[PDB]
């Protein structure tokens, strides 16, 4: 209940919220049913319309009108936008030229330049060039300002993930906010884009940038706004609280439009009857603009223009029915659309079996428009797995397609043409970035990142302490021209051993066998030089990775790679190895084929056996350094150590043996070169962070060698491709990739024939940025360079999309 019998007079958007049931004047009232009684006539006026003309200059005042026009309205903060341009032969904004804002030129009072966040909803990031001619003032913005050619949304590229994820800098799994629609079985509560639940706090994790500033002594406006609130009175509203005394006046704003997104889903991304949303969103910029000119603040206030996610062509006909492949159909609940969430209709049913429902929904039709995945083996790049809003079955569906449950729901529910929620790397869903402004560069483009580090950047702007977020901090130094941040590189928790030959061959009962005693201070010498790390600067081109937690491990050296090994884990952390351009692949000869062989540096007691393998009828094994890129017959015996080994299974050695014998050195001749560190990843619990070993749930039988969850590999070659990658003076070139240790290939459809016509991809769906592998290894790498750390943190940042030119 509200006594909504109290009263807004000069209260009309305060910024603190009223106790309850003390009625409410907010720019939130109207979406809590909450408003006093005079909210409407009061904060609400609409009289006269928006714009100054000819015949109102310097009127009377008349507090009934939206904005004035009389001589007092700038002092009182209150003029209509174009006030100046109208009555004072000033200039819109956009008509003026740009100049640099090498300084913040602001009114004096004012301790900061003030940050505006005016956020879009649906905007695609080809509209910046497509719709370039209806959008001036965002033009202007954009090259005058610093703009990249794309934002990457996170997933699911839906609105309220989105804006939480640019609020918080926080994956949607860690802010709770994982759908527009989820259930939670802790609360007993669903969560729905109509309805009150949504207001209780509970769903909304992380701290969000209004509360950082807040508690950091910033004020910040409401960042919220009630749809029914027009765009012109958002706007005034904002430039109002800009003209507050300095005490009471906030620092951060965020203006939010519904546009283009509500007119996209009904006409499509480029319906003709798009023109005229991405119109009055320039004119909402342009008001904006002209509002900050007026106040004299249009060269000290820093503006982002940013999108939650773009917008895709999606039509009814275009739905596949999980009817049409299951026959419980009425036992499960999904969660439908651009995404798919499946789960039990009823917990008091232990017949519910996750196992057939994924068997039922795998390569069913041939032009199957949907993928269905155990959440946890979702690719590691959209880390969307570690919330228990995140149902356990989940479909990825494919772009320009919906999944419905039945028919019946599609039909009585052809209305849309737009929608999105898809993989956050398909270029439909890619939005916009621009910031201009006293704290930005000039005229500058940067290349495309994630919204995750925006979170970082934003307080850097207003001078606050992030809290501990997804961003990594120094990776958008390069879109300011001032940073107040300096990162700096964590120190290495644990120095490695460097064992020399400590054991005799004998010593060793592994089980493992190798027709190798096939066996001079040439040859001698220069042997005992390579297992000293005379070859290391060749085959370790940015220094050894740093190991960041607590643990026992040994740099092992040899002609053609260098290893990191861990005592732990009994395997390598990391292999490092450079192909040239000019490398061979060469095969494993007949005698070597079942050749493993003791590691005379590394005791019998840290290594791993092949009686495990052998009794372990499901576990196979591959190598890290790859047999067949051996420099010569004689290093080739150096990948046979029993230190190089790893468990596979034999569906997954399919996609290794590909990558190493196939790949690699494609790479290495596309790109001039390549270094490659690869190793195992351990995610038990798909937390997306290195697992300690009390957390491993699967060994080799018998044994204690651990089972990987997952493989990597990072790929660094030369920017400049016309430099071999071992001989490269300037900036890297990276791609990284997290593929899941899998015993079946029931992820790709096509599996069953060549693995060139199926593996290369399944490794561009599981790319991944240095940083996911990071998180998952607690290794830093890159830590020897000639390159800046701002540079090395964009690069660790980066994420090879394999989608085409946008
Ligand atoms: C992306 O960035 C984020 C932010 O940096 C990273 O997430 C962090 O990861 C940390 C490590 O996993 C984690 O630290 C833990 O926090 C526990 C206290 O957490 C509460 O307080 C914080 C601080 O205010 C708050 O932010 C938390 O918020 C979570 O939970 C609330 C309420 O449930 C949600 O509203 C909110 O959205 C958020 O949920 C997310 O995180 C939880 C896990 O915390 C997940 O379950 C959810 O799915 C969701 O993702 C909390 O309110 C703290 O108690 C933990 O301590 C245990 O473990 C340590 C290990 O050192 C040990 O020393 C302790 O003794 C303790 O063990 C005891 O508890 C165990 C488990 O109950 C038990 O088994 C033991 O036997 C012991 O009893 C732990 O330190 C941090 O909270 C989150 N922060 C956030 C915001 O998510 C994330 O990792 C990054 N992602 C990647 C890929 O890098
Ligand atoms: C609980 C609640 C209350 C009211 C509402 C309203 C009316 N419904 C709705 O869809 N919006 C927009 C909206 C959506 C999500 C978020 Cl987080 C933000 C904040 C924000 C803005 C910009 C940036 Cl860059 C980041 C965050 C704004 C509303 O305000 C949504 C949700
Ligand atoms: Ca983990
Ligand atoms: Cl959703
Ligand atoms: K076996
Ligand atoms: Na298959
Ligand atoms: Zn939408």
């Amino acid at each position: 209940w509200t006594a909504t019998s109290g009263s807004c007079k000069g209260r009309c958007f305060e910024l603190q919220e009223v106790g309850p049931p003390d009625c409410r004047c907010d720019n939130l009232c109207k979406s809590y049913s909450s408003c006093c009684h005079d909210f409407d006539e009061l904060c609400l006026k609409t009289a006269r319309g928006w714009e100054c003309t000819k015949d109102r200059c310097g009127e009377v005042r008349n507090e009934e009108n939206a904005c004035h026009c009389s001589e007092d309205c700038l002092s009182r903060g209150d003029c209509c936008t174009n006030y100046q341009v109208v009555c004072k032969g000033e200039s819109h904004w956009v008509d003026d030229d740009c100049e640099e804002i090498k300084v913040p030129e602001c009114p004096a009072g004012f301790v900061r330049p003030p940050l505006i966040i005016f956020s879009v909803d649906g905007f695609r990031a080809s509209y910046m060039k497509k719709g370039s001619k209806v959008m001036p003032n965002i033009e202007k913005l954009r090259s005058c300002g610093t703009h990249a050619p794309y934002m990457r949304p996170v997933y699911p590229t839906k609105t309220f993930p989105n804006l939480y994820t640019l609020a918080t800098g926080l994956y949607p799994e860690s802010h709770g906010i994982v759908g527009n629609s989820m259930y939670d079985p802790v609360f007993d509560a669903s969560f729905h884009l109509r309805g009150r639940e949504k207001f209780n706090h509970r769903w909304w994790g992380g701290q969000p940038l209004w509360i950082t500033a807040t508690k950091q002594g910033v004020r910040a406006g409401t960042f919220f706004w009630s749809v029914s609130i027009p765009h012109e009175r958002r706007i005034l509203t904002i430039l109002q609280w800009l003209s507050l005394p300095d005490n009471e006046r906030p620092s951060v704003y965020a203006f939010y439009s519904e546009q283009p997104d509500f007119s996209g889903h009904k006409y499509g991304p480029f319906g003709p009857e798009m023109t005229n949303p991405l119109r009055e969103i320039d004119k909402t910029v342009g008001q904006l603009m002209d509002g900050l000119k007026q106040l004299r603040l249009h060269r000290c206030v820093n503006v982002i223009f940013v999108g939650d996610h773009g917008m895709e062509d999606v039509t009814c006909d275009r739905t596949e029915f999980l009817s049409n492949y299951l026959t419980n159909v009425d036992d499960i609940t999904l969660v439908p659309g651009t995404l798919g969430r499946i789960r039990a209709k009823s917990i008091n049913n232990s017949k519910y079996d996750p196992k057939t429902i994924i068997a039922a929904l795998t390569c069913k039709k041939p032009d199957q428009h949907f993928k269905p995945y155990m959440k946890q083996h979702l690719p590691k790049r959209l880390h969307y797995a570690n919330n228990r809003r995140i149902e356990d079955i989940h479909l990825l569906v494919d772009r320009r397609w919906h999944v419905a449950r039945k028919p019946l729901d599609v039909y009585k529910k052809c209305f849309f043409q737009g929608d999105h929620g898809f993989d956050n790397k398909v270029n439909s869903m890619q939005t916009v970035f621009v910031g201009y402004g006293p704290t930005f560069k000039y005229r500058t483009k940067v290349p495309p990142f994630e919204n995750i580090e925006l979170y970082n950047v934003m307080c850097d702007l207003l001078g606050l302490k992030p809290a501990p977020n997804n961003g990594t901090h120094g990776s958008l130094n390069h879109l300011l021209r001032t940073n107040t941040f300096r990162p700096t590189m964590p120190d290495e928790v644990s120095r490695p051993n460097y064992p020399g030959i400590m054991y005799l061959q004998s010593e060793f009962d592994l089980g493992c066998t190798c027709d190798d005693k096939v066996e001079n201070k040439l040859e001698e010498l220069n042997k005992r030089l390579h297992t000293k790390g005379s070859t290391k600067e060749r085959h370790l081109l940015y220094g050894r990775p740093a190991v960041l937690y607590r643990t026992s491990y040994d740099i092992l050296y040899h002609t053609d790679f260098e290893s990191g090994y861990s005592e732990i884990f009994l395997m390598p952390l990391w292999t490092s190895y450079t192909i040239s351009k000019q490398a061979e692949v060469s095969s494993i000869p007949e005698h070597l084929t079942n050749c493993v062989r003791p590691d005379v540096r590394v005791s019998p007691g840290f290594s791993q056996n092949c009686l495990a393998y052998k009794n372990d009828k499901q576990m196979s094994y591959g190598f890290l350094f790859p047999p067949y890129l051996s420099s010569s017959p004689e290093a080739k015996y150096d990948a046979f150590l029993v230190t190089n080994m790893v468990p596979m299974y034999p569906a997954f050695k399919r996609v290794w043996a590909y990558f190493q014998r196939v790949l690699v050195k494609k790479y290495a001749s596309e790109r001039n070169g390549v270094n490659v560190i690869s190793g195992p990843i351990f995610d038990y619990n798909y937390d997306g962070l290195r697992d300690t070993e009390d957390e491993i749930k699967q060994y080799v039988e018998g044994s204690s060698i651990p089972v990987p969850t997952h493989y990597y590999s990072i790929i660094t070659s030369c920017l400049d491709f016309t430099q071999p990658a071992d001989k490269c003076d300037g900036p890297l070139s990276v791609s990284s990739f997290i593929l899941p240790h899998r015993p079946d290939n029931d992820e790709s459809c096509n599996s069953s024939e060549d693995e060139s016509k199926w593996v290369e991809e399944l490794m561009k769906m599981h790319t991944a940025r240095v940083r996911d592998i990071e998180h998952l290894t607690g290794l830093d790498f890159y830590r020897k360079t000639s390159r800046s750390y701002s540079e090395i943190l964009t690069l660790k940042t980066y994420l090879h999309t394999y989608e085409s030119e946008i």
